[PDB]
C-alpha cells in the first residue's frame, strides 16, 4: 500500500519554469522546444515492490520500473543515459539522477486531488502539475 495515492493515470495540466530547468539539466534547443510543448498522461501501478511509472507523450513515451532504494538504468526522455534511484521521504517519491558528474532531483507527491512533480537542478526548480486523467 506504499504507494496506493499515487497508482493511477494522471494527466500534465501546467508546466512553470521547466525550459530554465531544461537549460541547466544541458537539453539542446530543439529538444526544449518540443519537450515543453508536450503534455504528458503518467501511469502510476504497483505490483509487490516494483513500482511502474510510464508517460505517454507527443514528443517520447519512457517507462522505468523500480523497486524503492535500488539503483537502476533509466534512458530520459531528453536522451540521457542516467543511473537512478528512488526512495520514499516521507510520504514523498524522491528520484535523484546521476550522468557525467552531474545530479538533478525529481520529487512527486499528492497535494489535494493532484499529483505535483518538482524538478530541481542546482538553483534551479520548475514545478509540473497533473490531475486525474
Ligand atoms: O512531468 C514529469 C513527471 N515525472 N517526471 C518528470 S522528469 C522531468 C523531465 C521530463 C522530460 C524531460 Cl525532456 C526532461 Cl529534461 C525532464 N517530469
Amino acid at each position: 500500500h506504499m504507494c496506493d495515492a499515487f497508482v493511477g493515470t494522471w494527466k500534465l495540466v501546467s508546466s512553470e519554469n521547466f525550459d530554465d530547468y531544461m537549460k541547466e539539466v544541458g537539453v539542446g534547443f530543439a529538444t526544449r522546444k518540443v519537450a515543453g510543448m508536450a503534455k504528458p498522461n503518467m501511469i502510476i501501478s504497483v505490483n509487490g515492490d516494483v513500482i511502474t511509472i510510464k508517460s505517454e507523450s507527443t514528443f517520447k513515451n519512457t517507462e522505468i520500473s523500480f523497486i524503492l532504494g535500488q539503483e537502476f538504468d533509466e534512458v530520459t526522455a531528453d536522451d540521457r543515459k542516467v543511473k537512478s534511484t528512488i526512495t520514499l521521504d516521507g510520504g514523498v517519491l524522491v528520484h535523484v539522477q546521476k550522468w557525467d558528474g552531474k545530479s538533478t532531483t525529481i520529487k512527486r507527491k499528492r497535494e489535494d486531488d493532484k499529483l505535483v512533480v518538482e524538478c530541481v537542478m542546482k538553483g534551479v526548480t520548475s514545478t509540473r502539475v497533473y490531475e486525474r486523467a
